[PDB]
């Protein structure tokens, strides 16, 4: 135990669940990776420790406790080798840029406008739950094949998966503290087996263009298929993540661009600058905030702390978009910063695979949104809270317009 951090010892999972950024703030300046106890594991916190140890030839993916006991093996997040490389070439086909701009268009669009046209004219709405979870879990469900899941169930499961996920909180002994927080997981992936497994029964004697369809044959020999229980972490890890980050994405920069009102006005004027305002909300915001962790294979020094071999450290990369060796008041949201680099989708061998698709999906919907409701405005009445350690975003998101 680090003696100048024994502060660290009284910072509590619902302190960081609800606002991890004044503790990361001190982290940053006192202890760039430091051992956090509630969390069991040291944290990288800066910039520079993140992308020093998702690139390190030293350090190999590991899934973090949580995630582990939630998502099982082999989750493409937690595996290194020839089994990465497998799930790798298995979810990459569909996400290779010239492939998402030969359809993303026909597959998003018209998503967005079906749930505008539910309440465009109302005058109120609740963006998260009405417009940015939708089209975010409708537009990956639709290209995944499950197009039967209604977009309440997919997220529904999220939300589940989140929580268990990010069930990390560990007592004295390094046990976990709420192991009743895991049995919401194994609901939502009972469910999802009990609607998955007759799509692959399906799938594999019928093969078609969806993409889990895909997972189950490309690179297979004739007649084969990859096992189900091979691909359905990866399945997990998408009906967490790659449903709900899109979504929080696209939230989060409009609670940005609210807080800048000459900011938003001058993205609804010009729509070009969206993508600008979208990598800004992932910095200010990043919903994916501390998910994933690399374990060190060797004895390794990191910001003056000798590692043993054998070492997970969490990456919050939430925390080094906050840093301020990088970025001049990084709390506000600014449209305006210089477009640097960002950690918003990792680093490395394991960073995101699904950026381009998932940088388009929040681009259109918040193309349509602000063509179908130019005059939009945030409800002032109601207060935006943020909430997540693991992934972060916004759990609601009340706006008004004249009708
Ligand atoms: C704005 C939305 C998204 C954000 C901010 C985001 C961010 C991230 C981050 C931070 C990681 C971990 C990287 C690391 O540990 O270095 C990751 C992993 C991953 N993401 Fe994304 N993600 C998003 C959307 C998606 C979507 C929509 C998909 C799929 C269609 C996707 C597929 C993946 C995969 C497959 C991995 C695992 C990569 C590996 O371990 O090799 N992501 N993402
Ligand atoms: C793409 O989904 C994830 C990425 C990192 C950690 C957990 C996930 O479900």
């Amino acid at each position: 135990e680090r003696p100048d951090l024994a502060w660290l010892d009284e910072v509590t999972m619902t302190q960081l669940e609800r606002n991890p950024y004044e503790v990361y703030e001190r982290l940053r300046a006192e202890a760039p990776l430091a051992f956090v106890p509630v969390l069991g594991s040291y944290v990288a916190s800066t910039a520079e420790v993140c992308r020093e140890v998702a690139t390190s030839p030293d350090f190999e993916a590991v899934i973090t406790p949580a995630g582990g006991r939630t998502f099982g093996h082999p989750a493409i997040i937690g595996v290194n080798g020839d089994i990465h490389a497998d799930l790798r070439s298995m979810v990459e086909p569909a996400l290779q840029p010239a492939e998402v701009d030969r359809w993303i268009d026909d597959l998003v669009r018209p998503i967005a406008r079906r749930y505008l046209e539910r309440f465009e004219n109302d005058g109120h709405a609740e963006l998260v739950a009405q417009y940015c979870e939708p089209v975010s879990v409708r537009s990956l469900g639709d290209l995944l094949g499950l197009q039967e899941v209604d977009s309440d169930k997919l997220r529904e499961w999220f939300a589940k998966l989140n929580r268990s996920a990010t069930n990390a909180a560990v007592d004295e002994n390094g046990e976990f503290a709420n192991p009743e927080g895991f049995a919401e997981g194994d609901q939502a992936k009972a469910e999802i087996r009990a609607v998955v497994d007759p799509l692959i029964d399906k799938w594999i004697e019928h093969p078609d263009d969806s993409a889990i369809s895909h997972w189950l044959h490309d690179g297979m020999p004739p007649g084969q298929t990859r096992d189900r229980e091979y691909i359905y972490p990866t399945i997990y890890v998408y009906l967490l993540g790659a449903m709900q980050e899109p979504g929080h994405g696209m939230a989060s920069t409009l609670v940005g661009l609210f807080s800048r009102p000459e900011q938003l006005e001058e993205v609804v004027d010009d729509p070009t600058l969206i993508p600008r305002a979208i990598a800004e909300g992932l910095r200010w915001t990043s919903p994916i905030w501390s998910a994933t962790a690399r374990i060190s294979t060797k004895p390794v020094t990191i910001a003056g702390v000798d590692l043993p071999a054998g070492t997970p450290v969490m990456l919050s990369y939430g925390s080094a978009n906050h840093d301020t060796g990088k970025y001049e008041a990084p709390s506000q949201y600014d449209l305006h910063r210089p477009p640097l680099p960002h950690l918003a989708f990792g680093a490395g061998n394991h960073a995101c695979a699904g950026i381009y698709f998932a940088n388009h999906v929040m681009r259109i919907a918040l193309e349509e949104l602000f063509e179908a409701i130019p005059n939009l405005e945030r409800d002032t009445r109601e207060g935006v809270e943020f909430w997540g350690w693991g992934f972060r975003g916004p759990t609601s998101l009340h706006v008004t317009w004249e009708v």
